[PDB]
């Protein structure tokens, strides 16, 4: 039984101790402290060596990812890529601290586009009429110039020409994850999440990849050079076997929607994830999947009954960088060792 | 300039009158009244003369709304061809079908997932779904999938979500099914990530006993975008957020914005989510015409929607017949 | 075990059946159906005759309110008076369907002011700069002209002169509830909630009555005619004995904040309310009192352990008129009988 | 024009640097960065030369924040005279005192109130408070109340909330108490409805063994309004909504608006609540000067506040000493 005590600034600004203090501060501050421990538990377990029996089992996948004592699924809604959390995510992927990525259309395309042009800060109140008249798109309190997508078009189109050909002439069978790997190879920029992703053999799943600017481009291009096909069935198999053949699994889910359900549902195939941390703003009263508490996932069997999941009700733009600072970033060496 | 005034229950209770008073009650009560006007404006426009209509209506809803009784409310609109395009996520598709094989029950939000699981019960909000529901679903679905694979290989069928949804509705062949009616009235259903739910599970398993099935999401994009592009007028009625919302609005962007738009979701904007984005943000992208007067009602659709329908579509059932 | 089934509009628009359908529709629709039953349970119990033993006990209060088999507490946040819910509340009070009212400063003053000038509809997006330049105040998507308060000033001031005198010369010991009764007598308008309230001997409590335009007026007036005193201690006793000496008690709480806690806390004095229905938009993650679920109140003893409380997560402007339509308004006769 | 860019953990971990990156991370991360600037602008202004200051800071918080560890964070600011006026509800006052007699524990939100009650434990969010805590509180409080009544009758003391709060802090006489420090540094505390919580319970009971106590809320209004009226500059830092928020802002309206304003609450506007109102609505009433650049962070203060303080007030501890 721990007592509620907040950080005493009479000790001065000791950032490390200040963050540790959140766990005994209460409300969401405490959930954060719990989130930190749960994520570390995943990390600790992942860094465990793979005994013969577990290594054998984990090795039952075609993937080239070095089996780990714990497979970590990282999911985030598109807008989090629009935000600076893109850098926070790029880092983890860069150093192989996570094994599978799941994000919606926006979450993929905007990572690339940021390699051709930046997103600007703005305000939530800016009116859509004047904005449009100036060729500016609004994403929360962020701003994206139309030119950003034009550039995106110039860069993408030829790649799509390559993919359609490779499809018909070399018989490739495209899927979201495969295309995402390809695009990241193509972007060839170290500031790109997906560039790293493919380099480190970390699969990215996005069932509705057509729901975005990337979908726009594919749509248009499909007229001058028809044929492209994106099968979502193969990718389901792919992402499900990732959960099925894992020694342990951790889910780190930022936001809700498809990203959240797709990751957890994959973990149901192995009868529950071992660790789970949620950081979303959704509430449960609307009966949405997004807002469901981690305990609801327990009923379905997406989170083992003996697991100790945590949900932090907050905007990830604020919490995540912090979570990372106290977990993965602290084991920087181990992930390079 | 309208004054604030709520319904005076001294008149006794006239439900039609009470619903009308919302408009001047304020806060979300007002937005509801505004929503009613917009939905009617769509309707009026759709009913204009000179099978395409004077206004193409896109109806979108999150899966959970199909888990709820709103399944009936949506089934009705589809049943009488009051809407043109349906957009819903995987759960929203499969659960309509499952409800024709077994019911979903009421429950509580507080029920613990441990005991629930031990009793073979899944929780969807304050609703409950027995594992046996999905077993039945599998029994029903498996053989249809076999044919689909067959037809794909021997008959050259290039499956996509909408196509599969049409097939399954035809297959469920039950008047209580939204998708049964959808295919009958040639109302297309779009679900990019159809593989995100039990239907995906089934497709997954089945792919090992009979491999091969392919669901293309490219064709469907063209399909849904052309739906918006060649339309005289368009109205968007979006319950919930996520893919359902963005997908429908992004399609209208191809026509340079929708003519009418009504949203009913619980999302807020501060998180910078697309779900919580106000209709005015969509205007900046060009998904909602600058001259349009969109409306968002911050509320649970399980409450608002049946009411919205009662004061709009249900009031014109004769015109739709 | 009831099955989930929504209203089938193929039966046509039968409003009465449509609303009954909410209970089996799920999510908040169901909570509404439950709210309707809980409120009716209060009503049914209130309309029960008072046996000798219960009548004796209930009669142990100085109040002139005809003891009922169930004392109903109605609470609402100020903004709900600004809205049309003012009419919905005025109705219940008008016909004695509730026994105690609890509302914040705004909730009192705006009821009177609406008797001198109306509140207009507006938009949430209207900028505060241009609004102020035109002497318009914003309350949500509602609008209130400065003139509204000027009028309020002219009407009020002399009454305050009367109260200060009556305080010093006739020894009155003013408190919020007493002043609220007085103001309602003074407003003398049947469209006024508080006019009816005092007429029907229904006490209104508002501990922080000074938190509003009424507080502004009192502040100013206190300079030309100093002395006025508002004791909140007497009112505490008053509102607590209302709960203590009740045969049964029902809480109907719209919104949160003081209104919610003050009513429930009073019910703790009798070791729990018998029925309770909440309609607020608050969530619990912030550890606020507003957002606490009714079950938390059970831990303190504000809601009997055997009660079956209900909370509807929604804007009261939408739900309340409906709740009323299916409960109190249905027993219109009984309350006049 | 600033580009969006989040912290690059490749630099390793520099907490001060990481907090700085929030400003350009976006969504609420940005608002936090904006809040930091505003709080500092207040500070800078307050520290200007030529006991009144070049800027009067009003600090407001909902009771529950005193239940949480934020009690320490607030105690600190009050301890070093970094703020001028405190405004908090009844719970926010009594629980600070109770924490000097017994601690509040961590718990869970899901714990059922039935079992909890059977074990003499009260729930405050995911926190827990034992009934014995309040028994101790009663023991401590009763005799002080006796004196207060006495002094009121024999010495003509006209009690009000602020006055009682000063007295009780003096009385708790413990350095860990916010209110102990408040009275020592002559920092007034306002709580119009002080009778809304255990302190009210105690006052209630005690009034039967020793009747008479009167708490006037009129004097306190004048007191708090004059605080804003005669101020060179004013800054509002409001954690939460309800009375705390409105009361502080309404007081600044008497001076025709506050110079700086930073809000940290979880409330949204759609309900038309005063709590959820954006800072721009306060501008229409004249509570926030038209030229001011207010900031609201949509978040739980238990997370944001300690951080905000670390980057503002804590950075100037030398200036405040
Ligand atoms: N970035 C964009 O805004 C954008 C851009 C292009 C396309 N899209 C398309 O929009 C579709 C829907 O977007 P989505 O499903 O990825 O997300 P979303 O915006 O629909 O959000 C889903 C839920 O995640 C939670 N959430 C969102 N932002 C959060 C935050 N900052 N912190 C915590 N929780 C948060 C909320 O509870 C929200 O209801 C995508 O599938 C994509 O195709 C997104
Ligand atoms: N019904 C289910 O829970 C279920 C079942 C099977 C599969 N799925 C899968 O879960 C994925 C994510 O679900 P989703 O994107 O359809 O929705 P969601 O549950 O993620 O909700 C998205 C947003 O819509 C709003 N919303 C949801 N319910 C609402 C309501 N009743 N009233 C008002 N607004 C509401 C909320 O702001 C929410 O954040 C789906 O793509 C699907 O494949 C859902
Ligand atoms: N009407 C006004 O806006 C106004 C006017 C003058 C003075 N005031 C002053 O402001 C102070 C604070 O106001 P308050 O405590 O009465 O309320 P509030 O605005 O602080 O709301 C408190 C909580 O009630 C809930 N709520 C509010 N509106 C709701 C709705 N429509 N439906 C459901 N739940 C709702 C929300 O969860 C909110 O957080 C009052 O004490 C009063 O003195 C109010
Ligand atoms: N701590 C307690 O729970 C408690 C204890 C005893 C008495 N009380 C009584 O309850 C009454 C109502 O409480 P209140 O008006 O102080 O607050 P509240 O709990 O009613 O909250 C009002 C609003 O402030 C915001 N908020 C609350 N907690 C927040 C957080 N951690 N971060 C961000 N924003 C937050 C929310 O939007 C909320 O709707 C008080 O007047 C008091 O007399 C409180
Ligand atoms: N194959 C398992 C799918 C489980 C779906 C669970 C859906 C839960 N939905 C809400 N909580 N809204
Ligand atoms: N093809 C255009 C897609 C535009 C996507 C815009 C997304 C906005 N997202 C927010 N979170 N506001
Ligand atoms: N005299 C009993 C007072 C009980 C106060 C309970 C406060 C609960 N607070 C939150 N849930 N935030
Ligand atoms: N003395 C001026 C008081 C102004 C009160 C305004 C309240 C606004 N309330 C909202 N819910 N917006």
């Amino acid at each position: 039984s721990t007592q509620v005590r907040g950080y005493d600034f009479n000790r001065g600004v000791n950032y490390r101790a200040l963050l540790e203090a959140f766990g005994t501060t209460g409300f969401q501050a405490t959930n954060f402290g719990r989130a930190v421990q749960q994520v570390n538990a995943m990390i600790e377990k992942k860094l465990e060596p793979l005994s013969q029996d577990e290594d054998q089992h984990a090795d039952l996948t075609q993937s080239r990812r070095p089996l780990t004592s714990c497979t970590i699924f990282l999911g985030y809604t598109s807008n989090l890529i629009s935000s600076g959390i893109r850098e926070t995510i790029r880092y983890l992927v860069q150093h192989n601290m996570v094994d599978v990525l799941v994000t919606t259309a926006g979450g993929v395309e905007e990572d690339l586009i940021k390699c051709l042009a930046p997103t600007y800060l703005g305000e939530f109140s800016l009116r859509g009429k004047e904005l449009r008249e100036n060729g500016i798109n609004r994403i929360g309190n962020l701003l994206v110039p139309n030119e950003n997508y034009c550039k995106f078009e110039d860069w993408l189109m030829p790649i799509l020409d390559q993919m359609v050909m490779e499809q018909n002439t070399e018989g490739v069978k495209w899927t979201p994850s495969k295309m995402i790997a390809r695009l990241g190879k193509e972007i060839n920029n170290p500031e790109s999440v997906y560039y790293w992703a493919q380099k480190n053999h970390i699969p990215v799943f996005s069932p509705a990849l057509t729901d975005g600017s990337l979908g726009d481009m594919i749509f248009f291009h499909s007229y001058k050079n028809p044929g492209l096909v994106l099968d979502i069935v193969e990718d389901l198999r792919l992402i499900n076997t990732q959960a099925i053949f894992a020694k342990c699994t951790g889910m780190i889910i930022l936001g809700g929607g498809v990203v959240k359900h797709h990751i957890a549902n994959a973990n149901l195939m192995r009868n529950g994830a071992d660790y789970a941390v949620y950081i979303n703003t959704a509430q449960e009263f609307d009966g949405s999947d997004s807002g469901a508490r981690p305990d609801e996932a327990v009923s379905w069997g997406k989170i083992r009954v003996d697991a100790q999941p945590v949900k932090v009700y907050a905007d990830a733009s604020l919490v995540f960088p912090l979570l990372v600072a106290e977990t993965f970033a602290q084991k920087m060496d181990a992930f390079m060792h």
